[PDB]
This record gives C-alpha cells, structure tokens and sequence, in this order.
C-alpha cells in the first residue's frame, strides 16, 4: 500500500 496524500499508509511506506 503506496500512498503519498495519505498520511496513514505512508506510516507503512517507504516510497512515501
């Protein structure tokens, strides 16, 4: 789950 606007998913994304 790659979300850059999404502050929630970014917490497990490195992309963003």
């Amino acid at each position: 789950c790659c979300n850059c606007s999404s502050k929630w998913c970014r917490d497990h994304s490195r992309c963003c």
